[PDB]
């Protein structure tokens, strides 16, 4: 019996996951990591506290297992999956970190962003979609790559000797995993730091020239499924705990193993991850789609560096999870989290209130940043129960637009949905979200589905399996997904659209 | 020493105060009564437990001040006021009620008001404001008597009979007072029916042909100050425990009442109250003011049946104390009402934040019924403390609007605000008020300003006080006002205005 480790170092915390080859949990850790958070919307985290979480969930997975299966001696391949766009500066020669990761949500690059956007954008922050399939943005690698060259001189210094290495979170994981002696990135990680051609896949000299970072710089593109790198640390008895010489066969984009491991490989499936926020990305397969409604343009998968690249569309909503956890700390609508359900589950409608949770403005494909959080529609009659229902409901539609909008990009009708992330337990979110669009939505019994992503890759590089087909096989036996059927079938809510419409216009406030 | 009782027929209560000449008050008692709401939007009242109330309150009273003032013999008069535009059918031979009082802000009579204002007004709900100065509304009384005719066979009996009766408080509680000898209503209520011309103050036989209610059935209009009737009734002990034949010689409409018990007897003057709603009337003088901006035209009073009409203008906003009991009863946001200040208080400004309660639309001067219940603005680093402070500063907004308006149709800048009502105890939102209005308010120690108002009434009719400014000479003794001076004299005052302007804008959400 061969096994694969999944490494998922997130945004919150860090978990590492063993898999056997019937893709059964049989293993698995979990330690946060300190969010530093030195000003007003700066947001870092340790390096070196990210690499010793993972080394400790690698380390208590391992021994666990060991200790209650006799026949578990080692890992046969292990894959890794990372927190995306975060972005690390080290140095080459001293392997010394020049600062903290400077994390996606992070806003100190908010100038820099809009220098970029005014200089070399003409004012159109969709400028370079065409070049890499992004937006001029404070989420994407260049922008604090960008911000430490002006902000930390010591980033500079090593720029200006030759020595400094930017990465990704996957790049800093194998730079540290190989004891400082490889410089990678996979193609999905690339894709998210403004600075990939994301048709041919590789470095843009024209993106790297003008945003004055070196190619150099930067680690060398690979696929998500080929040798990274064997395991040459033994920070934390990392090597001894492992036993055995021990290959990295995977690294991915966090939400892009999340696809992956939600066995989205076609043309048309989905996945959208309900969290703080909502990661939805569809499949779109080889031919890359351009978004004419804002969404992102990402490289979903390439598994071996003889295969083709396959491509998705992206987006993304802020006020998910974050305006249930809002509703309770500085509204005191709740007193728990758990409270939003139970008494949104007690009426049947909000009789016409809709909640708008635009809290820092819309993002695409409703794109406004001059929108704020806002109620309509109330009477006398209305109570906590109809407010805490449109809350809901707003996370349902804002899914519903982000959607609508890939299928046009795409063209392509997607006939249902994978669902993952905590707030699927909510369901009656669910159940709204199905009604609304139509469609079952499938969730899998197996949560981690970003691990799962990640050991796939690995697993198929190693040859624990053989190809996809064998793995959705073995797929189909080890993780049973939850169908949720729509209730009122499709339009008996053209009136709640309609309102929603409305509303998006009536909140904006801030221009 | 004379003494002059004070009878308050409110919306939920009943209160009976006694004054002495030097307007103290020396005794008082009160009793609620049962809101029935037996369908969604429908409010009444039953019509004898209002005067059951109004009966126990007197006995009450009286006894007290007996009890504490051992040389109190009797009231020389009585004088009332009453919750406005609450209409009552009875019968004029059997004396019984033909059903309940359909109260003022019961909705049921919306198909009526919508058939006229279509019908009769051409779709102008101003169609009869210059003959009347009312809107078209389900607020007024011709439209709940229309309502009855129409709904309850009992009424259109007594119409098709000769023997039907409909009245305002007033007429209802002046009938039940006399035993029912006399049938009669002040010019204040009258004013309020839809049914009397605002220029002559008589009945209109025009606007009483177009609602279809026979002019017969109304009550006959006289001034606020006068004899209306003895205290025949003795339903309840009433005037066994009077023990002197006791005449009530005032009538007044509540919310002019205050306006009269305010002191605001000349032109420009002007109160505002603050309960679950705002009520805020200024006195125009003689001379009638119509609206530009679509608040009512009324009477403020007339003191005897010779002297002169004096006009007012009105305005209201529904989303007062009731946004503040619906923040702790329906969205649980405070477990007390008096949460909503202590909380707002802990902040300087709402980051921008706006609350419009437009909970059944806005109201004149910024009418729009399609306007609903909104919040603007919020940010994550939102906290209730800055949404609770956007309620109380909406408040306050609303009465700028209402009071700026006001200013433009009367050609008079208000010098200062008397302000009562049990949300005046609201230290915060006066404040707030008085830094957006940037003039002082003037806040009565003595709570009662509508039982004043209708003791006015009563006792210069009976010889009690000589005149209005011998009145105000002896409320300048009584009555001492707190004074809330603006003190945040800012432009920061001009962004929350061009928010407030922008929030009411994009309120719109009902299409009707």
């Amino acid at each position: 019996m061969k096994y694969v480790g999944a490494l998922d170092q997130g945004t919150i915390s860090t978990r590492f996951i063993i898999f056997d080859e019937k893709q059964c949990l049989v293993a698995q850790h979990q330690m946060p990591h300190r969010q530093l958070t030195p000003q007003a919307g700066w947001l870092e985290h340790d390096p070196m506290e990210l690499y010793r979480a993972s080394v400790a969930c690698i380390v208590a997975a391992v021994e666990d297992l060991r200790r209650r299966v006799p026949s578990f001696e080692k890992l046969e391949t292990i894959g890794i999956a990372n927190q995306r766009e975060t972005t690390v500066a080290w140095d080459r020669v001293t392997k010394e970190t020049l600062y903290n990761a400077i994390v996606w949500s992070d806003l100190r690059s908010y100038e820099v962003t809009a220098n970029v956007k005014k200089e070399l954008g003409g004012g159109d922050d969709l400028f370079f979609a065409k070049m890499n399939g992004l937006r001029i943005s404070t989420y994407f690698s260049a922008f604090k790559m960008r911000w430490m060259l002006e902000n930390v001189p010591k980033v500079e210094e090593a720029r200006k000797r030759g020595t400094l290495c930017f990465g990704t979170i996957d790049a800093w994981l194998l730079w540290k995993l190989s004891g400082g002696k490889v410089f990678v990135t996979d193609v999905t990680n690339a894709s998210r730091t403004f600075l990939m051609d994301i048709r041919t896949c590789k470095w843009s000299p024209e993106l790297c020239d003008k945003l004055g970072i070196p190619m150099a710089c930067l680690p060398e593109i690979r696929s998500n499924s080929e040798l990274f790198t064997y395991v040459l640390s033994d920070e934390g008895g990392l090597s001894t705990a492992l036993r055995h010489p021990t290959p990295i066969m995977g690294s991915i984009a966090d939400q892009q193993g999340a696809l992956l491991g939600n066995m989205c490989f076609k043309e048309g499936e989905s996945k959208n991850t309900y969290g703080t926020g909502c990661f939805l990305l569809m499949t779109v397969g080889e031919r890359i789609r351009f978004s004419d409604h804002g969404l992102l343009s990402t490289v979903a998968y390439q598994l071996g560096n003889k295969s083709p690249f396959i491509y998705a569309l992206e987006g993304s909503i802020a006020g998910a999870g974050a305006t249930i956890e809002w509703l309770k700390n500085n509204m005191k609508l709740i007193d728990d989290v758990s409270d939003c359900e139970k008494f949104a589950q007690t009426v049947s409608d909000t009789q016409g209130v809709v909640f708008v949770p635009a809290f820092s403005g819309f993002l695409a494909p409703s794109w406004d940043p001059s929108a704020r959080g806002s109620i309509f529609g109330m009477t006398l009659k209305t109570t906590r129960a109809h407010v805490l229902r449109a809350a809901l409901l707003a996370i349902a539609l804002q899914v519903v637009d982000v959607l609508e909008a890939m299928e046009k990009d795409a063209e392509v009708k997607v006939q249902f949905l994978r669902v993952d992330g905590g707030l699927t337990k909510n369901h009656l979110l669910m159940k709204m979200q199905s009604d609304l669009l139509g469609i079952n939505l499938h969730r899998p019994t197996m949560a981690e589905t970003t691990a799962l992503g990640a050991a796939l890759c690995a697993g198929l590089a190693a040859g624990v399996w053989k190809s996809l087909e064998e793995v959705k096989t073995i797929s189909q036996q080890a993780n049973v997904w939850r169908v949720i059927r729509p209730a009122a079938s499709k339009d008996s809510q053209q009136m709640l659209r309609a309102q929603w419409k409305r509303a998006k216009q009536q909140a904006k406030w801030a221009k």
